[PDB]
């Protein structure tokens, strides 16, 4: 029987959140401004195809989003997003969007000033899970060295990196357009 | 050939304003035990029979524990709570320790005896999940509150054929899940 890819057998992978979370905790706000979607697994859940550009605004407590780029349908979207601490104390944070639901998010590895692999996780009550991984990029492009970084992260917990799909980026998107709405 | 809660079609409209405005002022009659008394089905429900979520209103949010019995067999209790959503949305978000969190509409309730409970995640290839819920105050249900529920989510086209009843009743060790 044929699944989807990114419907996994077995369990969410451990991830040391905790060690993660001491490392990014004091760093937040380095982690403010813009963000390119460089690459990412499968992902039935974003409506935002080409150009994907997100702006993070950081209060203190948590992050204000601003995610643009160009829809499935071919038109501009702007989606409204927020990210904070998980609310039971979890060393993790959850990402929400306006409109959609709110989802566990971990930073496997960033170095904030040039790529951040990410990486997101829910078990099933039946045996298998689905997890969503994006490699994010402070410019349109990002270059090979960083890129592996992510991979070898993303390899070390299990995930299978062919998976991956780039995103359009480059000249050709309006950013500066985007960055109106 | 997908899951029967991969449903054609964008999520329904259901006049959560309307809603928001009558519920607010009783959140607290909606505190207290609630026993799941069917849903349709759920990928994401760990505990399989005998439901019992106990809700606390604190002022802002409500606090749930949920126990019965997970599809394993054994005993489960899982951590929740319910909060205005983040946006400023007229909904709530339902949350579950070490899951994730969804929006939540009440779509008719009485306090006193039942409740019929709606999710709805849309994908971006033009389909929709719907997760549904009748929640009863004791372990059986009237089949006149049934009824309302049937209602509610006939107007909002969910196919209530969907639906499985939940093991409750007898066979449940409630009084050890009270203690968990």
């Amino acid at each position: 029987d044929k699944i989807p890819d990114f419907v996994v057998p077995g369990k969410c992978a451990s991830v040391d959140r905790n060690k993660l979370w001491a490392e990014q905790t004091p760093n937040r706000n380095s982690y403010a401004g813009v963000w390119y979607q460089f690459a990412l697994t499968n992902n039935p859940y974003q409506l935002i195809e080409k150009c994907v550009r997100n702006e993070y605004s950081f209060d203190g407590k948590q992050f204000v989003i601003e995610s643009t780029g160009i829809a499935y349908d071919g038109n501009l979207l702007k989606r409204n997003g927020k990210l904070y601490p998980n609310p039971f104390g979890e060393p993790h944070l959850s990402i929400d969007y306006e409109n959609s639901f709110a989802a566990p998010l971990v930073i496997l590895e960033t170095d904030y000033s040039n790529y951040a692999c990410l990486y997101s996780c829910i078990d099933y009550n039946f045996g298998y899970h689905s997890d969503f991984s994006f490699i994010f990029s402070r410019s349109a492009n990002l270059a090979d060295q960083y890129v592996k970084k992510c991979e070898a992260a993303f390899k070390n917990i299990n995930v299978d990196t062919t998976r991956f799909v780039k995103t359009v980026q480059g000249s050709s998107c309006p950013y500066d357009t985007q960055k109106t709405l």
